[PDB]
């Protein structure tokens, strides 16, 4: 499936319905994925993950930072499969960083030969990223390597890539919320927002 | 505050999106409010509650069945306020079903009422003759005051005219269920709201 | 040869509570944390497993018996929403409430499996009692979860199916339980200070 | 201040068999020792504690990996939660970094002024801690704190004493909760101890 797919003209939501923290109040335009609606979905990708993968020893790799909760909680679903479950597989873990594009930390990828490789994204816009993480990777012989991305934008700027696991197909709109930042802020925020001009011009670099 | 308003076109979520109790597949027609998405609006009607009722002792009311899960969470998310915050109120619960005055099944004396901050909560109002009518009982056992929150409000030609205090969600004129809320003592095991199916319609009916 | 929950021993001494997230307005009304809120998750989670284990063959019908039991239920139910939706297989299940010897229409649960929700067994004469009245009705099975069992010399033998927690014979208050109504409005499982006991004193 | 909760040298912990626990880990654990949910309930109050004290001024969240990552989430939960549900709250930005040298992080010209939080699974000897401080500090930070979730009781330690506990453990090797033996039992909740099997299964 190409995800939960959110249309071009999605108003959002009113930010006075929601517990929203105080310090972003006049930054954000709209609510524009509820955390809750974010934890449903991924609840439903955990266990797609775990009919394509589990049958064979999970290496779990977090693309830091953005990727981080949606990280956290694709993986906490996973678990919980686990440990209720008849079937399960060892799954073990890694975060890189990637800053023309080198990885940033990370175990020695030869630690991934052999595995089930997840790559786990906050989003995929042009897709470049991904393309160029993927080469690497497959460098290594896992013995299959996937990803999954919370958030897939809709851009005429995309090189086709398309990931395995898809959370929400967004418009060409800039969000942030749910470790996605604007310059390093909004992280700290559980929803995907849309962020207004008062928040852009504040946090600008 | 109508709360969040979903439209009359509103499409709602293909089922294969998320996960759904196998015994339910063929019975439900869309997805139409998300668990996620209850459990935010909830923890923000939380908040709005506590603004309101939180200066004196709550006795809050659930309204059975249907009620049971708004209920829980809802007290939930009050009770995170209430251990992480400075002041807080003691709070007392009961329950009860609805079927001259109103008659009033398996609560205590109503004499509990007297002179307490009342929380009546319900999963949905409809015409609004059960609320209307709850209320005229109620307010002759001098509550302090008397709210009432629901989880959702509909959009009918029915309504007798009745707003609640407190609303989650403003829904059109559909039959929905899930999130306790039930067709024939069904779906009430299901954690989204959803639009039941005309072929789920048939396998449940009397 | 079944589990007998988790043994709480007669000197377990409990948490200070200024280890934890505490209502103020039960501050000097509790004496120590005694079951914290997150362990008795941890321990429904496996509870709600065995039951999918036991009774997961044919409808079951959720009876949660009043007002203790309400907490308890809520969370049993909804690990085993999270077991029903996450597999190929799954079983309907209804919901039913019966408050209490006196009781306050149980024609739901006839011909199916039955589970009791309950929040404590102390002298078991209350779970008899409702046991007798459900057989009337024709069920498939009957089972009986409850949170807390308590050892006590007063106890007539009966024993759950399923079981949280076996606890000394101490009054505990948190989680739903109640002293004369205070304290249902409380996460964590606590015992009471000599202060809260006349507080709320009836 | 506190020293977090105590758990005892003499602690029996939990039978498996009481809990939910991951088949393939299913022999290769001894007891289960500090229970998810336990974990979640300290990490509550921790939360606030830590608000209380830092919540004036912009808080840079660090990370250490790969550790420190389940109870660092968890901590910010708990603190998002306390920021969209008080009148007022503060910024939060985070990092992540893997100690061996600090790698993966932001340059750290970008904690001078700011309220530094380092977010630790466990203190042990209290020499990692020292020194990353020691490197914190060149680059003033309005000020800079430590929460650990575990501190172990153990005479290797150099005497240092983090800001925020959540538990002071006995000198017992634990795994879960993103503590691992040799990368396993990173996808694990609760905080168990190996068993002699487990210990040779998974044996670097
Ligand atoms: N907050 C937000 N960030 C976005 C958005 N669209 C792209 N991006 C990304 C910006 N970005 C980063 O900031 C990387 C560093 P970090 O924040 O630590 O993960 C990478 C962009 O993601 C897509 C690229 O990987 P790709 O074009 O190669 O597919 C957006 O609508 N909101
Ligand atoms: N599942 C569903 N139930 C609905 C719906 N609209 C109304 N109702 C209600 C049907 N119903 C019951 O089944 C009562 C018993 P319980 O199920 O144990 O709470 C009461 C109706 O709620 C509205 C009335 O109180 P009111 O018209 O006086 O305002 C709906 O779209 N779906
Ligand atoms: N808060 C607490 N309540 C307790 C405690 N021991 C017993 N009890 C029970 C007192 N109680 C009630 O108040 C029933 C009404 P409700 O509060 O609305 O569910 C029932 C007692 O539970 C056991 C009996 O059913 P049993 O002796 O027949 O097995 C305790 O240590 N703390
Ligand atoms: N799983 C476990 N790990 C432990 C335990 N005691 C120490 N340690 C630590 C082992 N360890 C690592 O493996 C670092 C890499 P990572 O696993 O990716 O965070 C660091 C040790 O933590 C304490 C040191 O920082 P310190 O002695 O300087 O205070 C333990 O009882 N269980
Ligand atoms: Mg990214
Ligand atoms: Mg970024
Ligand atoms: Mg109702
Ligand atoms: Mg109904
Ligand atoms: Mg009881
Ligand atoms: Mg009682
Ligand atoms: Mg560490
Ligand atoms: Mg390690």
């Amino acid at each position: 499936s190409p995800g939960v797919v959110i249309s071009d003209d999605e108003p959002g939501y009113d930010l006075d319905l929601f517990a929203i923290p105080n310090h972003y109040a006049e930054d954000l335009e709209r609510v524009f994925i509820p955390h809750g609606l974010i934890m449903d979905r991924t609840e439903r990708l955990a266990r797609d993950v775990m009919k394509e993968m589990g049958g064979h020893h999970i290496v779990a790799l977090c693309v830091l930072k953005g990727g981080y909760k949606f990280f956290a909680d694709l993986l906490d679903y996973i678990k919980a499969l686990n440990r209720n479950s008849d079937r399960s597989i060892p799954m073990t873990v890694d975060f890189i960083r990637l800053k023309d594009i080198k990885v940033i930390g990370g175990d020695d990828l030869s630690t991934l030969t052999g595995k089930n490789v997840l790559i786990v994204e906050d989003i995929i816009d042009t897709g470049k990223t991904m393309q160029t993480l993927l080469s690497l990777v497959r460098q290594y012989n896992p013995k299959m390597v996937k990803v999954a991305s919370l958030l897939v934008k809709r851009t005429p700027r995309s090189v086709g890539y398309k990931p395995d696991f898809v959370g929400f197909e967004i418009p060409d709109k800039f969000v942030v919320g749910y470790a996605l930042d604007y310059n390093e802020y909004f992280r700290d925020l559980n929803h995907v927002a849309v962020i207004s001009e008062t928040g852009k011009a504040k946090y600008k670099a």
